[PDB]
């Protein structure tokens, strides 16, 4: 255990992971480390990916870790992806390791930077080490600086089996593949486990090392990470975050800060043409194979066919699937605005949460409707916080920090979810012209006047098109609705009536007016 160094990178822009494994062997890696100090080091290296969507399976991944490498550009300095999981991190107690990477680059500017990590992190970065992506040297400086600082992975090998499923695939001739740190105990071939999570049992038919090519081992012993193969139907069946342990002597409690994420956002999605159903079904299909948390069920609209109610952990994570379903498996979608979870307290007190409009319980019977409101940390230079915040407010945002890092502003903002859902980070983008970096996490649910707009086309409910919104702009949301189906719905052969409302009362109602005869129905570039 004591020569083992289990660490994450944390990057954005050859990357030091490709550096460090062509010093050593030649999403993660084992490697063997020769040292300066004669003896030889196990380095376990696990990816890490940038984004606050995937922030739990960022964190599971950092609990199997002791360490991680802050890799920041010296020619460029730090920016708030790395900060999100810098802050979890070190609010883990993970040794955090400071490299200033391409000092070879004409930019490089390694003392200012080492101010920037110091003032906005608050890493000793002054004996960071330094290294060319050009010739390669200082990246041996690095591991050398690795071994000496991030502590040994700690447990009983004898002790009752621990172990920390960090990721879990889909391989199309193995099965079911996990990713596993050994926290405690020893997992050997024969041995028959059990996923505490589930409470199944399966035999540990194969396991090995990533190397990176995949080497078979016979045994995984304490501190160390490793692939496993026992025939688990289904990832969901590994669940990112849970704990295996041995079925003869189960341990007494599973590894801390497990959950199985429910989506934050869901949405309604339709196939343009009514034919393309039956891919998109396999599509989705396809993709919940390798997607643990990508949640689809059906639904069908009177207006817009046959589609599929799809859940998603943030924007971009509903971003890689449409543009996964755009492009792989070429689908032209129609797909409804992204819609929270709230939080509803009956008339007869009891909290129910609701995914969609439609299922939100009757005006009468609500005593408190519940709004999540989402913590936003934002980096933006100076000459544009009075663009922000007049935006942050304009959202209903309230203000919660502000520190100043010589001409950067780090804003931290209480904006309702609902809304930062609703393309806000686009407005944001183009009002600080790029500068302004977005970061959000669910904080709190809160009392809010929160009201439902219910769309009717052709006087058929359109459940699937509901929305729920504050009052101050149900007015302005149900009339952008009525103007974005406009655009969905060509003038036609029959006239179509669609309309908002909040309930009976009526709040925009536009006619698509129908095509004379002879002519085609066309639609805009």
């Amino acid at each position: 255990m004591k020569n083992i160094r289990n660490f994450s990178i944390i990057a954005h822009i050859s990357t030091l992971s490709d550096r460090i494994i062509q010093i050593c062997g030649g999403q993660s890696v084992t490697l063997d480390y020769k040292a300066s100090d004669g003896e030889t080091y196990q380095l376990n290296f696990i990816d890490t990916p940038g984004h606050v969507d995937f922030s739990y399976e960022v964190s599971r991944s950092l609990a199997a870790c002791e360490g991680a490498l802050l890799v920041v550009d010296a020619g460029q300095g730090v920016e708030a992806q790395t900060l999100a999981n810098c802050y979890t991190a070190m609010e883990m107690d993970l040794e955090v390791v400071p490299v200033l990477n391409k000092i070879d680059l004409p930019a490089a500017d390694p003392e200012r930077v080492a101010e920037e990590i110091e003032d906005i992190v608050g890493i000793d970065a002054t004996d960071a080490v330094r290294c060319s992506a050009k010739t390669g040297v200082g990246v041996q400086d690095v591991l050398e600086r690795l071994v000496r600082d991030i502590p040994p992975p700690e447990g009983d090998p004898e002790g009752p089996l621990q172990a920390l499923i960090i990721d879990s695939w889909f391989d199309n001739y193995l099965g079911v593949v996990s990713l596993i740190r050994i926290k405690n105990g020893t997992l050997r071939k024969g041995d028959k486990v059990k996923v505490m999570s589930t409470g199944q049992t399966y035999n540990a038919d194969r396991l090995g090392i990533f190397t990176p090519k995949q080497v078979d081992r016979t045994e995984l012993k304490c501190g160390e990470v490793g692939w496993l193969v026992c025939a688990i139907k289904d990832i969901h069946g590994a669940p990112v975050g849970d704990t295996l342990t041995l079925a003869r002597n189960p341990a007494e409690k599973a590894l801390p800060g497990f959950k199985k994420v429910k989506p934050q956002v869901y949405a309604g999605l339709f196939p343009v043409s009514s034919d393309d159903y039956e891919a998109f079904r396999d599509a989705l299909g396809k993709l919940s194979l390798n997607d643990a948390s990508l949640f689809y069920e059906p639904e069908s609209s009177s207006a817009l066919g046959f589609g599929f109610r799809c859940g998603f952990l943030g924007l971009l994570h509903m971003e890689i699937i449409q543009e996964r379903l755009e492009r792989e498996y070429d689908l032209d979608l129609i797909t409804t605005a992204p819609t929270v979870v709230y939080e509803v307290e009956t008339t007869s007190r009891e909290v129910i949460y609701v995914d969609s409009p439609s299922k939100l319980p009757a005006v009468n019977n609500i005593y408190e409707l519940r709004e999540p409101i989402a913590e936003c940390h934002m980096l933006l230079p100076q000459a544009y916080l009075g663009n922000v915040i007049t935006l942050c407010v304009e959202k209903r945002g309230v203000q919660t920090n502000m520190v100043y890092h010589g001409n950067q502003v780090a804003l931290t903002y209480e904006i309702p979810m609902a809304e930062v859902v609703l393309d806000f980070f686009d407005r944001l983008k183009s009002t600080s012209r790029g500068y302004a970096s977005l970061d959000y996490n669910f904080k709190r649910f809160q009392a809010s006047d929160m009201v439902r707009v219910d769309v009717l086309i052709n006087g058929e409910r359109v459940d699937a098109l509901a929305l729920i919104t504050h009052r101050d702009n149900s007015q302005n949301r149900g009339r952008e609705l009525v103007e974005k189906m406009k655009d969905l719905i060509p003038r036609q052969q029959f006239d179509i009536a669609i309309q908002a409302a909040i309930g009976t009362h009526i709040i925009a109602r536009s006619t698509v007016k129908q095509l004379r005869k002879n002519v085609l129905a066309k639609c805009y570039g």
